[PDB]
């Protein structure tokens, strides 16, 4: 239901090895970490969680995009990427969170398939 | 394919479909080619755009039809027209992806040239 | 003014007003404690969010009310918020402008250190 | 002015100097006539590229030679140039202003209308 596809607006390819966080908000305002991974060579994290493991609310993704950099030779601006963002996965609902890189800029957007 | 695109709707949250499309090479007079056209589907992209014999390396153009699609989801655009122009370089089997993120005032033109990270 | 912001709305082409923004900053065990707030003008901008004096060098947290934004505007958006988390090191004069492009489903945040 | 860029490096985090450009308007007969060239100043900006008595409405295209910046970058860039298209509408004293987010595989092309 949540998949993401980074992409490297330097190199022209997909940022591999990006580490990432999935929280979900509880209800005294705190977040409760549902699942990490990594992105494989195509910017992407496979399974990373189940259907039953994503019901609506508030979800935030952050980016260890800081390392991604740091290991590709630049010195970036942010200290990481954070995505936070309503969830409503009722349905057939995939959310595909699309994260553009460059090292002084990134932009976060999704793509909702509906149902 | 070694040429395909990928069009995103950052208003909608969802791939631009219907979106016109045309593919031009730059020829020896400086002039332009239309080598093919197409529409988007419902996830964005267009399927067999073009064959590899019709990609040698060469100046192409990617001309998208935002105006259209911005008109007719009742908004007002910006860009006449959104315009992709590059050299192309298909030896050692690259294939191109153009990815497109469609805002009425605003849009990304990004390339990808390869599936994988390196 | 070391910390700018310049806000635009890509659907409409201006500049975001009215935009709801605060700064943090990262204190030694790892929280964060506002440092300021503030709201863009009709031009995306916050005049005098804050002084030298307010920002040494460290870890910031600015966080934008989009969502509201969104609403205000009629539109159901994406984001709850806009986060741009980063290592200032203003010590010399250096300005920063946090750029930031708004769209329902997609937002850019740009960085401009002079 | 009623044109105005604003040029940005996403790589290195500054205005983007020195980039070319070239202001064309389209033609009655769908070509097009060179009105105005120009090279970005140090905050990624060119001042008076055009007047208003130069700038009536209608189609214009902004070429920007980004291949060129990044070239002399030490980079590789996508794409051969940059070209922003739009009809114009500076009728009740409309200002425009072409943003632009170059990193070499990607740019960014916004537009800021005021009314100044
Ligand atoms: N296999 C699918 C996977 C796929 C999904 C999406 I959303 C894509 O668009 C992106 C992704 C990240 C970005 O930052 C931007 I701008 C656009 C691409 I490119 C590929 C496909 O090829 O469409
Ligand atoms: N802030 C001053 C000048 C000014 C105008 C604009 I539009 C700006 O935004 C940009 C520029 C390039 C980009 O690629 C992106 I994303 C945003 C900035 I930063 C500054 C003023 O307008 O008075």
């Amino acid at each position: 239901p949540l998949m993401v596809k980074i992409l490297d607006a330097v190199k022209g390819t997909p940022a591999g090895s990006v580490a990432l966080k999935v929280s979900q908000k509880t209800a005294d305002g705190g977040w409760t970490q549902i699942a990490t991974g990594v992105t494989d060579a195509t910017g992407e994290i496979h399974n990373l969680i189940t259907e039953q493991q994503f019901p609506a609310g508030v979800y935030r993704v952050e980016f260890d995009t800081k390392a991604y950099w740091t290991n590709q030779g630049s010195t970036p601006f942010h200290e990481v990427a954070e995505v936070v963002f309503d969830a409503h996965p009722e349905g057939h609902r995939h959310y595909t969170l699309a994260l553009l890189l460059s090292p002084f800029s990134y932009t976060t957007t999704a793509v909702v398939s509906s149902v």
